[PDB]
């Protein structure tokens, strides 16, 4: 029971038709946009109907006696004509054939240079302001003096707020485990502190098992163990904006006393649920929206300069020790690892719905 | 030579008497509604005559689909309560002028309420008639029964004054937005700042809008429209939305690759402007004369916007039209907002002359 | 004859002598800096004395009502050893064998070269209204003596070290092509009636000190009259360091009140020379020097080699002409227009080509 | 039990007794000096006995026979005459009523008041590595009597004198500065990564005496590793008449064991405490007193007034948290005080708040043995 979305110009003159709201980037490829547009033939007499996928990275917010900045990059603009009619897809033959011979099918695609949706709307503390990449199917009609004229009336237009989500690749190598470790000298004597995960990639939901093991040959007691999962944000385009928030916590107070040494696994789950405040963070939507959670892993591709990204979203694992003098010293150490959706797999009956997304209050 | 605007009962036993039909809003205080009746002592013959003032948002042409009342106060003028003495020189001349016969009145408004806001929709606009009404009604009540008092419709007579905005003495800062582009392919910026000379305009004062278009790119910039557009949002029962051009001004200047332009287009935001009245928030009904545009919404610190009832405010927008984009920005996708608030100019700081009048407002 | 700068550390036990406080980049090759270094050998008995060449960005100024932001980048970092001679400079010059000769056998030579992928001599202290912080890039010549303790706790103890603050100057190519007259022109339709402007320089490399005639052809076939030629050279600066700063400043202006009437065209050549002195104010201006020293001009025009990262650079200098046009509005309207076009150009010094001594301190002559 | 110092003349026809030898300066206002002046009427019988109160800059060292040695530059002269007694002769603080009923008729009474414009009691005797001289503010309070001769020349013999080097000593004001915070970074020579460093100390103004909580924050992004924190109070001294001299000191020093190796961050808090008392070697720094004398600590920070040129206090002194880091690799670019932050911070004495008992004493201070 395939659920398809629909909406509908002002004018009711075009009607856009989408398979799915959110589409799979898994890094080999990105799945394309298949649709179909249902004209008004009354309406649409001697006119001619396009649709364009544009990908944009935007940056500022409305603000009361602050000056209005705002500033909007393309990072990708693409169009084709649906209307007059000039390989399909098996959901647009389906699609057709139930709406009747005024509909007519469109293929956008993706390509590889592109970042996947993530937005970031600022905390009170944050310097810097709201900004994101959003991606926008618009199917829309022009008259021959629209053409040439660069006229595209608003009433004829209707435009969808999709989402490029980030999947892991298919077929994936046997992932090594994300490891490294640190010797802290404290008057020539060292504090060794190894940290070690399962594996590089986790995905959305997946709980990371931190392998936490101090080696203290020091005369002096680490008193607290504390781990984090951080989500470190760079927007890299117009501003350049820094985050680093914690978007999971574990503290121990496991004491690691002199000439001892102890090894520990702790279990967090990076997720938006744990954050109250939903501000500060890069997600992969709007706070309001059900459907939204933390940002994946920015995959920046081979010789691409990463400022075309537009926002730059990577997942560390922070371990910080509190060790005792004879107040006190603090040591930290970071392990970085990747965070996106799990890989994807190998008549119809169609129920129609509104692409407006599902709020939670 | 002061008009004052009189209203009589169907059975001629209560008049009133306004100093003015519209009162002013200067934020920090509201104009009190001070006025005089005038009953006929045989028609009135233990009877009760009270003066309220009731403020209400109304939804629908159900007969009427909703009411919400945002403020109501009432007052007793007949029989004489207390002193009996006016309380403004308005009243103890009107007094002196009409006999004995006339009692005087003080309605007071509070800080909370909007002012007088109306929408009748067009054709095109889903969602229905709305406003906030203002009434100063005089009425008589009796009981001829032990058990009741009643209140007839003939010893009735209501007002619908107007609450009009005027300025304060605060000005909030000299409006200024920038807003830059880069299109797909393109390395190069297409920069538009816009600047208004200050934050609050008076109805029928000019707007000079400074425009200054800084076009690095290859394309070129071949039309500057700038438009006075009027936000509406019904926060009361229906969360209706309307966004109205009620000013266009449209340079002739084009602005070539590798060049930049500044400039400053005038508008005046005038409901004489638009044949169409339907629509748009106005601080009246469309037939009236002295109706304008709705003044800006000023909702007061810690005071819920949903008792306002409708929010109306306005904002400049420039439209920038650029050869060779194929549909990826257009006029009002490559475009910018800068808000400004409208509303009625500030205020000011022996007995005299009066021509009495209908209160009745005048039609066009 | 020959003006060499001398410099003596705090102990007496080092003193470094130079040819020149500034040495010349013409993009081809940039100038060594070839100097001595005299030691008392009594006071480096058993002690190692190097010379390095340092070139470092540096970003944020002292404030009393500030947190103190600091910010510094070693672009370029060379050091050679003095004594004991080993000969690291491999082969003299006559400067040195001159200078060896004239102060004795207790004096050592050195040689540090510049590499091609360093900036020039740039500085910038803001103004009031300017967002940014006070940086710039700073080249050190520094001679200082170690002990075999001091390699032994990475110390190098502050009373055997003294420090130069050497120029790198931006100088123009002894070969050059002849140069194109830098030369652009826009049409302003305005109620489609065209407004062309043509601007014009002579070439596209100037010199301090050098006069711009800047060229301006107003061709106006608008029913619109222009009120006012206003013609400036504008510096761009853009650290590219830490911190995003952009400044954009007149150096140089003039303002005809030349009117071209509806259906008319005026050609005019104004002449202009971008100079500090021009400049009452000094701040927010990128210099070659500090705004205290007499010597200090406006900093030359940053060349970027081929395939370098222009943020290796740290504050970027660029040169340009604006024209500005004011335009009578057709209503009388008590406001009007203004268009303005720019036209790039680089600004350097001018390309390059028994000795007597008289000694002196390296310290720059003040205002 | 009030301890008063007295000092009689050679002569013993003038004695001087004042309640305190240090004088509170709060910034707001300055603790006038407040004492009585006992003479011998017999042997001040037709002569004049005045006080003044004289702020001096001096430079080299004080005159000896004829020779001028030393450059003086008087900063604040004031005298009032105490004999024969002047209009009222009541006392004007409860100090004198006290001493006058105490010590007889034959006391009188003396009020020399400091004006804002003054500096505080700065010496510095130089260090043999030290180019430039002694030099100090002094402040005299100087009882003499004055006769006249035959021929018209008024006397002041010496032997009628009685002079006291009282200090002008700095308190705290109400007012505290913003928490001094420093941040530096550093990117050496074909390294891509930052070295960030961070300094905050608890508060602006710390106490004499008083440990300083200096918290440092070193975020090591290099493939180096930072092998020494050191943290320093330096004392920068600037000579401000006849002589541009410059002294920089550090009067506490203290060396974290950690090392912060690649790719990690140390946050640490070290306490200093600067005193003269760490210093074997008292030379080159700014006291507020004499080497020899017991009660000489480190000068307090000058507090230069709002539209006072600097000069007319004639050395000014002030106090800095230097952090060195020590970093492997590193071939003679940037050295331990070559990557280094500096934080200031003010250095002073803590804020200000029937008959007595006086037990009196030599003004002459206590030295060290
Ligand atoms: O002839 P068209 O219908 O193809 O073009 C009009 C259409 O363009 P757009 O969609 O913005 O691209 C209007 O938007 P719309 O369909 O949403 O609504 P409406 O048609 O206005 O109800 C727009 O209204 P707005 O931006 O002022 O609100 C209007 O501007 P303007 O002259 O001020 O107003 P009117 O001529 O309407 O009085 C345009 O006229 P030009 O650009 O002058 O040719
Ligand atoms: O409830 P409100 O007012 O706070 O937020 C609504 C508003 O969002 P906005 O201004 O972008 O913040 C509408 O934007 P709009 O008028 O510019 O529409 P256009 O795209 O220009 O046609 C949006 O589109 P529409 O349904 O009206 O077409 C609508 O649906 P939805 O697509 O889901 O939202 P977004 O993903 O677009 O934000 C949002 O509601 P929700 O469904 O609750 O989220
Ligand atoms: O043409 P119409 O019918 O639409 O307008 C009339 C209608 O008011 P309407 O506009 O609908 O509100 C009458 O209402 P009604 O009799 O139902 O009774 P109530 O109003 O309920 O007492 C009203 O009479 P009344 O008030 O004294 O009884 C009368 O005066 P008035 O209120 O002063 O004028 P407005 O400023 O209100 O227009 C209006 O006159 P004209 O504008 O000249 O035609
Ligand atoms: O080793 P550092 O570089 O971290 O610190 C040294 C440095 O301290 P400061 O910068 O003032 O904090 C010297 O000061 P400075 O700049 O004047 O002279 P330098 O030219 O640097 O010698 C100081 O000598 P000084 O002040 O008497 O001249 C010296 O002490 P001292 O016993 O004399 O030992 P050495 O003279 O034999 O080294 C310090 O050594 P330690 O305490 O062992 O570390
Ligand atoms: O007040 P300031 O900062 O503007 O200028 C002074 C400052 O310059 P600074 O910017 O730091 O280099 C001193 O640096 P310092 O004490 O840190 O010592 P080091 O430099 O580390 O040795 C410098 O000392 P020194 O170098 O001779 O020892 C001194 O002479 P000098 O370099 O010849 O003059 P400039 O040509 O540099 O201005 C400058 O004095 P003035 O004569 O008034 O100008
Ligand atoms: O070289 P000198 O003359 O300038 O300084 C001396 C002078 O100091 P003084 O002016 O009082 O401060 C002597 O007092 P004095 O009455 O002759 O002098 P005046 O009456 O003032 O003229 C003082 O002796 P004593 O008689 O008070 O016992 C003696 O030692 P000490 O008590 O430790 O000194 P203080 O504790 O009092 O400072 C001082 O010696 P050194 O400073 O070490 O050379």
């Amino acid at each position: 029971n395939h659920v398809i979305f629909k909406k509908i110009s002002r004018d009711k003159s075009v009607t856009i038709y989408l398979g799915k709201r959110d589409y799979i980037d898994h890094v080999e490829r990105v799945e394309p946009v298949d649709g179909v547009v249902l004209v008004d033939p009354e309406l649409v007499k001697g006119k001619r109907v396009y649709v364009s996928l544009t990908c944009a990275f935007r940056y500022g917010q409305e603000d009361i006696d602050v000056m209005g900045l705002s500033f909007r990059r393309d990072l990708y603009f693409s169009q084709v004509q649906v209307f007059p009619p000039v390989a399909t897809t098996r959901l647009q033959e389906s699609l057709i054939k139930k709406l009747g011979a005024n509909t007519y099918p469109f293929l956008l695609t993706f390509p590889d240079y592109l970042p996947c949706s993530v937005m970031l709307q600022p905390a009170p503390q944050d310097v810097g302001k709201s900004c994101g990449v959003d991606f926008e199917i618009k199917a829309f009609a022009t008259h021959s003096t629209d053409v040439e004229e660069d006229k595209i009336p608003k009433k004829s237009s209707v435009r969808l707020l999709i989402r490029k989500v980030q999947h892991a690749p298919r077929d994936m190598g046997p992932q090594p485990r994300a490891e490294a470790s640190w010797q802290f000298f404290m008057s020539d004597k060292p504090l060794r502190l190894a940290v070690s995960l399962s594996k590089e990639i986790y995905y959305h939901g997946e709980p990371i098992p931190v392998t936490v093991a101090v080696t203290n040959s020091t005369e002096k007691t680490v008193k607290k163990i504390k781990v984090l999962v951080e989500q470190v944000t760079n927007v890299v385009l117009y501003s350049s904006d820094y985050y680093i928030k914690t978007v999971a916590a574990e503290e121990a107070q496991e004491k690691v006393p002199p000439n001892s040494s102890l090894t520990k696994t702790l279990t967090l789950v990076p997720l938006l649920a744990n954050n109250r405040e939903r501000r500060g963070i890069a997600l992969d939507g709007k706070i309001k929206h059900e459907d939204t959670n933390l940002a994946s892993s920015t995959i920046i591709k081979e010789g691409i300069d990463k400022t075309v990204m537009g926002i730059l979203v990577s997942y560390q694992i922070k371990v910080k020790l509190t060790v005792s003098g004879l107040t006190s010293s603090e040591v930290a150490t970071e392990v970085p690892f990747r965070l996106m959706h799990p890989q994807p797999e190998d008549d119809e009956n169609f129920v129609f719905e509104e692409f407006a997304r599902q709020n939670l209050k």
